[PDB]
């Protein structure tokens, strides 16, 4: 009962302008030999129509539309909620090029495993074709994928977080590049047979083939594994085209900060997972004449304009966030953009009224519907009502604070980066670079307390190529790029403690204070300390006016400790060796000369 795949349904009315996507997925589908073929158009029809199946099928239940229009709880087998780092794999032709920070596989090897699970594999199910765009549908180079997928969750769940449908379809025109990525559950069903509300397979796989600018995925449903734009395609294979073709893709959050003169600055910002993004993405200052919007939480793809600086994008279309930790008084925006409705929230727990819980948000629900199904009460249950990655999946453009230009081809101007990550110690609340390759050097060796693991440019589990490689390329945009255009580089942290265990800056809102002096640094309106470090501000030069908060405290917070970063020298050196034979001369440079400052 095998079927050639022009007597599959769905492949005789097959859009045909793209004759490329269509030998594609006629192959495909010759493969895996799902039921039907159905390519995706993005409309709000289609929308409803796969919601409506994602019901019949307990995958989704509709949640209370007083409370949240169009939006539905989705509860994963709870096996497929683990890391799988370690099945994640980037497969370039050579090892060299995968690098230590990578999983390698020799593509042949891994080709030849993949293509056996994928056989057969979408037996009894339909296989979806989900055209998008990463990015607006405006740009000069806009990046266009195809997603084969046989999980309807996926197709919902990439319509909010891509430009998804008709528009990207119609943008490849008749032979436009495209990546190829594929993806499946795992779990095929025969005849008749009855399915689970959440398929997945025991056996995973998250492939990337960059030469090739492939995905291919097998057994999970979940998340960055099985949403192919959010992680594989936004970082893992844009950075392997970017290192190609000149531009950066990184994992940060595109901040619009506007100061009481009325002028905008935009600001990107890379800090590990956990280490407050999100928060400020959508930063409400605490100060009078300083307002915030946000353009993204997570992935920036940056590009030179012709008038020489660094052009930000966000190349996702939705915000697919921790739910656990998110309420309404750490960030109110984020609950008024999941207020909106239009949401898929995965894992949270059910209220008796159709609202959803997690950890976290306020209201002290009596008895919930746990993440599992199970009952839960309150100050009694000794288990997590939402499991504590539990997430929700909502548009972009319900953000009460979006900035106008998000979505806007050309991007916005970067006038400052920004890393950080989780340091009770040693590195203070906020450090100008002395240049860019120094720059280069502080994101290179970006720690976070998460024993300080390293996680350059909060790169670590995304890069699509080797590590020093991807250093050298930071080192090359800045040599040949016109330095009074670049954006200036600043380390922060936010997480530094006293010997009492209480954290030394409030932050948060707060943080505005931080982003005040950064501002006036790139407008030469600031002093501060020259260290060996970088330059620091001193307490006199920070905005502390009505803040409750002593001074002392704030002094330590932006302490230099000689002794503390002589300490962190040889942690840094383990660290550049670790990067291996790539290590650029121009890293190892600013190691010596840091060392040198310290004496
Ligand atoms: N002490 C302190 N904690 C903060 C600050 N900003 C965020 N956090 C905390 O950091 C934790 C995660 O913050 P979050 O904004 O979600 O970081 P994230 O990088 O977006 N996590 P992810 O990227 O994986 O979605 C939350 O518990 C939050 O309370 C800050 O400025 N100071
Ligand atoms: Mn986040």
């Amino acid at each position: 009962s095998h079927m050639t795949s022009a007597t599959i349904p769905g492949l005789d009315t097959a859009p045909t302008n793209h004759q490329g996507l269509l030998s594609w997925v006629e192959e495909v589908a010759e493969l895996t030999q799902p039921d039907r073929v159905v390519f995706t158009d993005g409309s709000e029809e289609e929308f409803q129509r796969l919601c409506d199946q994602l019901v019949e099928a307990g995958t989704f239940i509709r949640l209370n539309p007083e409370k949240h229009k169009n939006s539905y709880l989705a509860l994963s087998d709870p096996s497929d909620v683990a890391r799988v780092e370690s099945r994640t794999y980037i497969c370039s032709a050579k090892e060299i090029d995968a690098g230590p920070t990578n999983n390698w596989m020799d593509p042949g090897e891994m080709r030849s495993i993949m293509k056996d699970l994928y056989r057969g594999c979408m037996r009894g199910r339909t296989m979806y074709v989900v055209p998008f765009c990463m990015g607006p549908l405006g740009a000069e180079d806009p990046k266009l994928g195809v997603e084969i997928t046989d999980s309807e969750y996926v197709v919902v769940s990439m319509r909010t977080m891509t430009r998804m449908g008709k528009a990207a379809l119609e943008k490849m025109g008749d032979d436009g590049f495209f990546v190829k990525a594929l993806h499946s559950v795992g779990a095929p069903l025969e005849p008749g047979q009855k399915d689970v509300a959440w398929p997945c397979s025991e056996t995973k796989y998250i492939t990337h083939f960059p030469e090739t600018r492939e995905i291919w995925s097998y057994g999970s449903g979940y998340g960055g594994n099985a949403l192919l734009g959010k992680k594989c395609y936004s970082l893992r294979i844009a950075s392997a085209m970017a290192h190609d073709e000149g531009w950066l893709a990184e994992h940060m959050l595109i901040l619009k900060l506007i100061s009481p003169e009325n002028k905008a600055y935009y600001f990107a910002a890379a800090f590990p997972s956990a280490c407050g993004k999100t928060n400020l993405a959508m930063l409400q200052p605490t100060i009078p004449g300083w307002r915030a919007e946000t353009l993204g939480d997570d992935i920036a793809w940056m590009r030179f304009g012709k008038d020489g600086r660094l052009y930000a994008v966000n190349p996702e279309f939705g915000f697919f966030g921790v739910a656990p930790g998110t309420n309404w008084k750490s960030n109110p925006n984020a609950m008024r953009t999941i207020a909106a409705g239009n949401t898929v929230f995965t894992n949270v727990a059910l209220t008796d009224d159709g609202d959803v819980w997690w950890e976290g948000l306020e209201g002290d629900p009596q008895h919930l519907i746990d993440w599992k199904g199970n009952d839960w009460y309150f100050r009694e249950t000794e288990t997590n009502a939402a499991h504590p990655n539990s997430r929700y999946c909502t548009p972009m453009s319900q953000c009460p604070i979006l900035a106008p230009e998000w979505d806007d081809p050309q991007g916005v101007p970067i006038s400052g980066i920004l890393f950080g990550g989780r340091r009770k110690t040693t590195v203070p609340l906020v450090t100008e670079a002395r240049d860019w390759q120094h720059g280069v050097f502080i994101g290179a060796t970006l720690g976070s307390e998460q024993n300080v693991r390293r996680d350059p440019m909060a790169m670590l589990p995304f890069l699509g190529y080797n590590v020093g490689d991807y250093f050298q390329h930071w080192i090359n945009l800045g040599k040949h790029a016109d330095e009074s255009k670049l954006p200036k580089v600043f380390f922060v942290n936010w997480f530094r403690r006293g010997d009492d265990g209480r954290f030394l800056w409030p932050g948060f809102g707060e943080n505005s204070r931080v982003l005040k002096w950064i501002v006036d640094r790139i407008e030469h309106k600031a002093g501060g300390a020259t260290t060996p470090i970088g330059t620091v501000p001193a307490v006199e030069d920070l905005d502390l006016d009505g803040l409750d908060v002593d001074a002392a405290d704030v002094a330590a917070a932006l302490a230099v400790d000689a002794d503390e970063w002589r300490q962190e020298l040889p942690l840094i050196e383990e660290w550049l060796q670790f990067v291996g034979e790539k290590l650029p001369t121009g890293v190892k440079d600013e190691f010596d000369a840091l060392k040198e400052r310290l004496g």
